[PDB]
């Protein structure tokens, strides 16, 4: 199935947002990333996506279907706007592996807020 998400200056939980931030899906699931608004992408984080994933970063503007593949925890960013708290979340099957690192893992403060509050109330 396929799941889409917007990119917007100003949403539900403050400036710069992807809705939803927190995706459930299953490997061969796409996700469907749109920007509303102008001036977002999408661009996995280093060290944050499962062992044997592939990165990627699309362009500014663009309409972008990403497939998943591997089972895991992926945390995305707009690469704008990730230092103002623009992440968004993809759990793949049950339990990801890497979430508990992922959530220990160094990011900015206000990245940090979001992604335990993205866990905790939209889980
Ligand atoms: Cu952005």
């Amino acid at each position: 199935e396929n799941i889409e998400v917007h990119m917007l200056n100003k949403g539900a939980e403050g400036a710069m947002v992807f809705e939803p931030a927190y995706i459930k899906a299953n490997p061969g699931d796409t996700v469907t990333f749109i920007p509303v608004d102008k001036g977002h992408n999408v661009e996995s984080i280093k060290d944050m996506i499962p062992e044997g994933a592939e990165k990627f970063k699309s362009k500014i503007n663009e309409n972008y279907v990403l497939t998943v593949t591997q089972p895991g925890a992926y945390l995305v960013k707009c690469t704008a706007h990730y230092a103002m708290g623009m992440i968004a979340l993809i759990a793949v099957g049950d339990s990801p592996a890497n979430l508990d690192q992922i959530v220990s893992a160094k990011k900015p403060k206000i990245v940090q807020e979001r992604l335990e509050k993205v866990i905790a109330s939209a889980k």
